[PDB]
């Protein structure tokens, strides 16, 4: 159903849903692991379909239809604690490469594609915790899709050889994030 923002459980899948108050989009959760945003002139915003808590070994599945019209990205979103971190695994975005700004740490190859690896610290910004300072971990594919299979495992590791170390794992979906833009969406986790 077409809910306002909040979390939860909807049929077999977590789901995520939160935005800025701007107005402009809109959010629907679908059958099975599908959820279906649409946007326009929209504000900021999160949404997807995953698991909680998540695992540092998920294989996850997706696809669908992504027709960002501006800013706007799809990718494995997730949180960890101790360390706290907030990490993305960009499979497509819009138009702008949202590793603007980043250092670059490395490159790693997984489920047919190059990825390059980024790394930027949020001081006191909103997080699962509270107002908390803590890294944003980033991995942003070459070859962008909109289906396909995310070996997590492979980014993980990844990160871990250029010293990050995941902790406590919580959410873990995909999700379609908008930065002031328009578009649709309607994508299948499994």
């Amino acid at each position: 159903q077409t809910i306002q923002p909040g979390t939860g459980y909807n049929n077999g899948y977590f789901y995520s849903y939160w935005n800025d108050g701007h107005g402009g989009v809109t959010y629907t959760n679908g059958p099975g692991g599908q959820f279906s945003v649409n946007w326009s002139n929209s504000g900021n915003f999160v949404g997807g379909k995953g698991w909680q808590p998540g695992t540092k070994n998920k294989v996850i599945n997706f696809s669908g239809s992504y027709n960002p019209n501006g800013n706007s990205y799809l990718s494995v979103y997730g949180w960890s604690r101790n360390p706290l971190i907030e990490y993305y695994i960009v499979e497509n975005f819009g138009t702008y490469n949202p590793s603007t700004g980043a250092t670059k740490l490395g490159e790693v190859t997984s489920d047919g594609s190059v990825y390059d690896i980024y790394r930027t610290q949020r001081v006191n910004q909103p997080s699962i915790i509270g107002t908390a300072t803590f890294y944003q971990y980033w991995s942003v594919r070459r070859n962008h899709r909109s289906s396909g299979s995310v070996n997590t495992a492979n980014h993980f590791n990844a990160w871990a050889q250029q010293g990050l170390t995941l902790g406590t794992m919580d959410y873990q979906i995909v999700a379609v994030e908008g930065y002031f833009s328009s578009g649709s969406a309607s994508i299948t986790v499994s």
